[PDB]
């Protein structure tokens, strides 16, 4: 796990408790073996290309949580500006206003919003990144197609 | 006007009785095309722990457009204008007429956490955002420091 014993406590508390009380369209599905290695689905929301699909995720809870941030992937395929080639979310996404009083609610808040307002400033998906700027029904075409398959 | 208020009036029980986390509706049975709402600021955010007053202003063509939306909390931030106006081309990405109220408020909210400086209204937050994170944000905690 590698985690301080007081972390890894405070971590099983919070998922234990976005099991029993998720955030609105968000499912956790903690495996009690290794605390970090977080399983996630997001679903997408209404009023955003991603409506209808369900966004399988995982957070890796690095030894530093939570000093750091997690390092997030989507598992469902996703077009989407901060979303790089192998799934990676973007590492400032979360590095923005990051404080050690932070967890996991927070991360999955912040990752949920991210699907409605991306920031193609750093788009690690240059190509949907331009979309969206240049030619946002465009953007929203390709993002559906994919939901459609893949959500 | 009629199918204002009725429409209004289904979503707005909804979103009392069982309101999004961080979200509260106050309706007026008197006018339910002026909703009064607050947004607490998230964590993780300039915003965190401020409570953003702000308003929808539901038209005669909802749902076929969003409602206008205002702050009623100041706040420095590049969608929003100086009257409070929030930016109406962001509420206009992928609307369509089966969203409501619900889907408006997680958008607002949405954009405390990831503005968008690309179609700022306030020309200085967005540009600072972009250029120079940290003054956007010293600015917009210090507001929420007086105004949340
Ligand atoms: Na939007
Ligand atoms: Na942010
Ligand atoms: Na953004």
């Amino acid at each position: 796990e590698n985690l301080p014993p007081h972390i890894i406590r405070l971590v099983y508390k919070e998922v234990t408790t976005l099991t029993a009380d998720p955030p609105d369209g968000i499912k956790v599905f903690p495996n009690e073996e290794d605390l970090t290695d977080l399983q996630v689905t997001i679903e997408g929301p209404e009023g955003t290309p991603y409506a209808g699909g369900l966004f399988r995720m995982k957070l890796l809870l690095g030894k530093d949580f939570p000093a750091s941030p997690p390092k997030g992937y989507f598992l469902t395929k996703i077009f989407h500006p901060n979303v790089g080639a192998n799934g990676e979310i973007c590492v400032n996404v979360l590095k923005r206003d990051w404080t050690a009083e932070l967890g996991i609610r927070h991360v999955l808040l912040t990752i949920k919003c991210l699907l409605i307002h991306p920031n193609p400033e750093s788009a690690l998906n240059e190509e949907a990144g331009r979309l969206l700027l240049e030619n946002y029904e465009e953007y929203a075409a390709r993002a559906r197609l994919l939901t459609e398959i893949h959500g």
